DNA sequence: GCCTTGCCGGGTAA
DNA sequence: CGCGCCGGAACTTAC
DNA sequence: GTTCCGGCGCG
DNA sequence: CCGGCAAGGC
């Protein structure tokens, strides 16, 4: 219960700014990675580190919190064929989230993906299907928006909650 | 004259 | 033999 | 954000 | 993601 909300949330973290990734190396070595890269040092190791390490002992993944410093960025990391299919069989279920998971995952893609200026309340992504899915949620939670084709470069669309639900959007689903 | 939201380009944080 | 956890990091682009 | 590399370890 | 701009509704 207290676990599928942080498990929500990181998921949320997951699909915006990280992936699960399942490797075949030479050979015919595998590997299962859960991955959230972010480039504030803080945020990773104070914040979605700690997070992960509760999920981590409450299911018994004996793998580890690997933290990769890269130079664009941190990389957060545990190899673990569990945590993956922990995470990909969620994702499969995304549809059924109930209030408490869809609060907190579309918290997880608003601070991966989502306008921090607070100026402007948008969200950014290529799925289409997963801002649909965000798009009902917020819609059945009071918070009105629309979706379209922000940058044709990329075929990257937004999700821009409207201004007029601002308060209701900032703390129910950011607070 | 003001507010909201679609348009679009730069380049850093994915 | 086939397979799953570490530790980087070069590489590309989606935010 | 994604996938290479060479490492070690399991039965 | 950020952030200037302007179309358009009030
Ligand atoms: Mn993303
Ligand atoms: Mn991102
Ligand atoms: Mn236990
Ligand atoms: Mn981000």
């Amino acid at each position: 219960e207290n676990v599928s909300g942080i498990s929500a949330y990181l998921l949320g973290l997951i699909i915006g700014d990280g992936g699960l990734y399942k490797l075949k190396y030479k050979g015919n070595r595998s590997e299962y990675r859960v991955v959230i890269t972010q480039k504030s040092e803080n945020l990773i190791k104070q914040h979605i580190a700690p997070l992960m390490q509760f999920l981590i002992d409450e299911l018994n993944v004996k793998s580890k919190i690997q933290i990769v410093k890269g130079d664009t960025r941190y990389e957060l990391r545990v190899s673990s064929k569990k945590l993956y299919y922990y995470f990909a069989n969620m994702l499969e279920r995304i549809r059924l989230f109930n209030m408490r998971e869809q609060i907190a995952f579309i918290k997880g893609l608003y601070v991966a993906e989502g306008d921090k200026t607070l100026k402007r309340l948008r969200i950014w992504n290529k799925n289409k299907a997963l801002l649909e899915i965000v798009s009902r949620w917020l819609n059945n939670l009071g918070v009105r928006n629309t979706i379209h084709l922000d940058d044709h470069r990329h075929g990257v669309y937004v999700l821009n909650i409207s201004l007029r639900d601002r308060i209701k959007f900032v703390h129910t689903i950011l607070s």
